């Protein structure tokens, strides 16, 4: 038995602004300042390539959630309160940015799936993430908004190029250019989302999706996500890496058992994690 | 001003490129393509302009194709139609790197050139009841390559395909299912509507607005996340007047109003 | 019973699949013949438009062929050699010169949604189903399908279709982009053909110069790129605009003759 530790490391551990709960075959980023509306912190964006680099050492863990927890909002823009502290100088404004971008490339990058459920307020920041994510699910009710704009600021080549993917240049320069607050309906419409439920069921309609996910083989849902990213970042179907993830789908240990199981007439039981 | 086949109206924030060949529908000519990239300076040097319109004014078309009666001169010789080329394409090019935001306000007919106009702008709105079509496929053309790029970023390769390999004419519903117009609104109602549009875009910072305009052109020409220009345009973001007042505005709890021009 | 086949009606060669016993599932002799069959209609000056279906099946193809996999996976130089297959298959679809429409009536799986996306363009009728499940094998989808797929419903939309491997109706496949148009049940094949007899109408020069414009604007072209100024110029001095020009000045129908 692992020593039990002290009320303070305890409940610095549940307060911590975001957190990684395992429950396999899950692994939920929860964002946890309820009390702000998840506004995004300092703190909260330095933990998250943390987070989504324990989730993916862990092999009973197949897909990443990210989600508001019991806040009422996934996250409510930035919090004005660390305003003063991140833009006092331009070398502050600096490592906000790079710190902001090495939390959303590794979610972005994350081997294993990634699928935002969203509720209330999604706004900035909270853009960011759910784009970085692979797949976005969101209640109705829910409000979208990117406001770099209102600001005087640009929004970043990564979140911008996340963005262009998704929705297209003209729904792009719309969101971008007015700055303004839309519904989960017209994000649906826009492409922003992927799936829209009933208010209040995102995360329970993510863990089913994810369920369907996991159920598959793992080997072939990270390589395709390997296959995609590469595509996107100027993979051709001569480039060799883009011949050797389709060659190795031959060799794997997945296959190997969809080969076998195929062959007994059973259904397949993957084993890579 | 009235006589003018095509001419910038000014109305703070706004500059409105009016097409002006209502006997024509207004069809585009020579002296239309020729004048584009002087109206488009003369809007992104004007200070007092923040937006740039594109629309019919009141010859109930936006575009009616290309002006047949200057077909025979312009397609004589190989030379002409060279010409020709250029000169469209200078228009186009010019509208779409215009650093002030473009939306086009589409009512009625668009057809070839109309649709290349609309395309170049950086955002459409269409009324009910307009028309859309490409048509260089029924006469033996090829549309250039500038006019199909900005084509295929908006509706993608099936449909584009589809439009050209068809040259059909198709709604303003089929126009905004397809991705090509960017919002549908009642029939006579997109000019306004391009109007309240730029409004909101008007009150943001313009510092931002035309960053971002950069920055997504950048993107679609071959710009990552690495690229020392995306990451310079990014950290100026910080170092702008725009910014510096926007700070002050979300502190203070109070609306921000952006001095950058 | 050729398991695939290239019909000739004027303007339209048909690439007919039939292996209606097995739903159309694609076999290694089918893979291998698509090239040819390609070819074959781009060579015959009297086809203007390529459709490829699934004949009278009732399905445009049921995935791959469970009876050879044990024979194409049995090495790994088998498996690169049916990879290869496959994709020179797609890419002949893919680069064909004349128009491919593609006429999908009930199961559209697997190589069936491979061979959909190589056309240049997909009518499907009601009922259709889509699907594509290397995930469900521990197999992944190659990068030349997997780009197709991509450019028609973007990275979401291909993700939940390869990630989940789950099968979707038609009109969830006309709204993700992936098909072009949806019509009645059973009428895709007719649909196909009004609308291959609607561009077989206009100029074939512009038609296939506008395929290799557009092809050569996703590989890379840009408005600069040389041979992206010459086809446009050639616009200018091709059969078809010589006559297209007549006919405008002497007042009648064009009577397009390139082929």
């Amino acid at each position: 038995g692992v020593d039990l530790g002290t009320e303070n490391l305890y409940f610095q551990s549940m307060t911590l602004p975001i957190r990684l709960d395992i429950a396999a075959p899950l692994a939920e980023i929860v964002l946890n300042k309820p009390e702000r509306r998840n506004a995004l912190s300092v703190d909260m964006w330095a933990a998250i390539p943390g987070l989504v680099a324990e989730a993916n050492a862990n092999p009973d863990v197949k897909l990443i959630l990210i989600h508001g927890g019991d806040a009422g909002a996934f996250a409510a823009g930035a919090d004005i309160s660390e305003f003063e502290t991140i833009y006092a100088t331009e070398d502050a404004a600096k490592a906000s940015g790079q710190r902001i971008a090495q939390a959303l490339d590794a979610i972005e990058n994350s081997e294993k799936p990634v699928i935002a459920a969203i509720e209330g307020a999604c706004v900035g920041g909270g853009v960011s993430l759910a784009m970085a994510a692979d797949l976005r699910v969101a209640g109705e009710g829910a409000k979208f908004g990117v406001t770099p704009g209102k600001l005087g600021l640009v929004y970043p080549a990564g979140d911008t190029r996340r963005l262009l993917a998704a929705v297209g240049p003209g729904a792009t320069k719309d969101i971008l250019f007015t700055g303004r607050i839309f519904t989960a309906g017209e994000a649906k419409s826009l492409g922003l989302i992927d799936r829209l439920v009933e208010k209040g069921t995102a995360l329970e309609a993510a863990r089913v999706w994810a369920g369907e996910i996991a159920a598959i083989s793992q080997w072939s849902v990270r390589a395709t996500k390997r296959m995609i990213r590469g595509l996107q970042t100027g993979w051709t179907d001569e480039t060799p890496e883009a011949q050797s993830l389709f060659l190795n789908g031959f060799a794997n240990e997945d296959f190997k058992e969809g080969y076998r199981a195929f062959l007994d007439k059973r259904p397949a039981k993957f084993t890579y994690r």
